């Protein structure tokens, strides 16, 4: 069968990744990372395609971007930049507003979400693991009666049968733990450019 | 006298700005903007210098970046990228953590700010007008006893004698109202790339 | 008003202070001020690309880069055209070529121009040609090049120049209209120096002497 | 292990599916798959620049771009070197030149190489030269170029090549070590097409026929 492109870029279980010594990375993490799972540049290239897909699907009306902090911030900043790039340099434009929330399910911060009523909402999230977080978030947002909700997740783990399938998925990754590109381990590694797998040394060094 | 470079790039009262027809911008704002005050690219060039200055001053230890949402998000994303660029491509590196707050003074969202105790905090803000907001914020953050607090503001208006002087200031602008580069008018114009002065048509079109 | 002139930089433009920006450390003390920051050049190129795509989209174009000074403007203009072509419903299919110009006088004092490098320019017959150049001064260089290319019977020739001096030749696409000053940076040189400078700048007397031939 | 080989792309590398990325619409249906996405090329160039700065920082270098295929790798490598030079305490002072190579056989079947364009290469005497090239195949081109430059007595010559094929010549700086396949994109061409393609790709049989000479 032809691929299901809705899965995003498929990173296989036997993917060895890229060797950190061949790329640049924050020097304070020297010795703390095992390998590069997804280089920064491939993330940006993939986001270019997602932005084009999103514009096709929901560019016909205003978009309310809802960033899921903190891990979503880089994917949201870059995705928004790509959408902006289209709205100014092509024939196709979309008015965007942006908001930011943190999840505890309690939603922390953000505007009064009654402002979402009748609007097209694009949730921007870092990674789907079990899918429980996204299912709960959708259930909470749906109560404000937006016109539609789309979920973009940079990463989706391959696991279970009760997963969550985002509308826009960057990469489908093995069921392992990832950091970088704003994703953290105990608040560290958000400043790392590439998505990486930490090594055992890093796991202990940054342990709480 | 030689210039006070702490003022940042000085945009004079008689600055005519740049004509929108010579640049790109979100097409949904066609007819809604008067002129470009500060092109996107000059903002990025200035941030490059600020990042270098910040690394000189406080790169010697970990930096806790505190983004003042929503208007600070683009300046914070770009400033962080420039700091990251230094931490990976030069000889000088700094570990950064990031957090996000909204101001109401109540601080909305963010981590437990007791985690700021004994740390070096870099507040990242969009624009200083009267300076009241930054003075109040500093007074609130100081109560958690960080080791030091630095304030980066992209813009500072030239006004009063009781102003606030940020540690890092991008541009000193005339005392007028600005949007773009995440700065809004009634939630609009955050997706505009350049910092602009809205025209009378835009003021009415987007009025609440 | 006349947008064909591009961004107008006025004679009393004081420019930007180097101390507020980053620049090559090896040129500290050689430059007087920034005439045009790197970032505004990129912003302006974005619009030139959009303008070019409006005029010649859905066609094949041969981009002809005038080395050496044109290389940075050409690389960036081409990237912006590529951007539109993959991210919008308009494209240009691009080929690229590179030429260097050497102007001289013959035995009766007639100006001649040798075109160095490049493909066999007979390959331009019936093609759409976009010349990409750094700066128009007197305009003599672009007038000579145009007549050289025109003899191969291209379908059309358009000229993009990053800078045009106020003193003439009018390019189809002009980034900035600048005072009549010698400028360097963004690949533009003084005696092969300063091409690695990011911002378009004016050099001081120390820089003029230090890098003199 | 041997990091001098660069990023190793294996023979059973399936590449990336074009349908998951953006690319020039005019090439839809001409390409089989993405061998190396644009973004990983940029990431790798970042590290090559850092490596080069470690080896030759605080010195003057002449960057020698091998046109046409080298232009994109050279523009981007140079931008990354410029980045370090203004944002760190190490710099290289750079000049740039451009050459095109034409290989032929003489009347006794000896391989010759004409160097087209460029400065008078006598100006390389005592200089540090960084050659920037797109791809090493058999290595014959780089061996010929090196011996041509060496006769002008430069202080040193280093070679950066974006791609090196497994089949030899070993550049000082190599981006990626690739299977022995014909590749295009990132300025690399097939019969002058595909230079405007963003990603390094392998073309299909339709593309091979359509753009044949
Ligand atoms: N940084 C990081 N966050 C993760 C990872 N896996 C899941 N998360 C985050 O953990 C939370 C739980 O995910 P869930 O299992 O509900 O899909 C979500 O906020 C998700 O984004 C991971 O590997 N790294
Ligand atoms: N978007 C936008 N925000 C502004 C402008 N001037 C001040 N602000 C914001 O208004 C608040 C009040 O500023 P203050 O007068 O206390 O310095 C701060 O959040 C400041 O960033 C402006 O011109 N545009
Ligand atoms: N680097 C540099 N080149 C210039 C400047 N002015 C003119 N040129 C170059 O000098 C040559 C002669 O320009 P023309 O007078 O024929 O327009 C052209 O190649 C033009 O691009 C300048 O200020 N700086
Ligand atoms: N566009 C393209 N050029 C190639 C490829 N392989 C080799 N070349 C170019 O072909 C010429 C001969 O390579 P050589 O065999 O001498 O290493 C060189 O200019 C080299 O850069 C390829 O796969 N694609
Ligand atoms: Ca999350
Ligand atoms: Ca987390
Ligand atoms: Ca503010
Ligand atoms: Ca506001
Ligand atoms: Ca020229
Ligand atoms: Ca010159
Ligand atoms: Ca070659
Ligand atoms: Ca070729």
């Amino acid at each position: 069968e032809a691929p299901d492109y809705g899965r995003g870029v498929v990173i296989m279980d036997d993917w060895p990744g890229y060797d950190l010594n061949l790329f640049t990375y924050p020097q304070h993490y020297y010795g703390d990372l095992e390998y590069v799972l997804i280089p920064h540049g491939i993330i940006v290239d993939r986001i270019e395609r997602l932005a084009k897909d999103i514009m096709k699907d929901i560019g016909y009306s205003d978009i309310m971007v809802l960033c899921v902090l903190k891990g979503g911030y880089k994917f949201c900043a870059d995705l928004v930049e790509h959408l902006k790039n289209i709205s100014r340099n092509s024939d196709r434009f979309v008015s965007m507003k942006v908001d930011f929330i943190r999840l505890k399910m309690q939603i922390i911060g953000g505007d009064d979400l009654s402002t979402l009523a009748g609007k097209n909402v694009l949730i921007v999230e870092d990674v789907v693991g079990t899918g429980r977080t996204m299912k709960a978030l959708l259930s909470n947002i749906e109560k404000y009666k937006p016109n539609m909700i789309k979920v973009a997740s940079l990463l989706v783990k391959r696991t279970r049968s009760d997963g969550f399938r985002p509308d826009y998925a960057g990469f489908e990754i093995p069921n392992l733990f990832v950091v970088g590109y704003a994703l953290d381990y105990n608040e560290y590694f958000r400043d790392l450019n590439h998505i990486c797998v930490i090594n055992e040394h890093g796991k202990e060094k940054y342990r709480v």
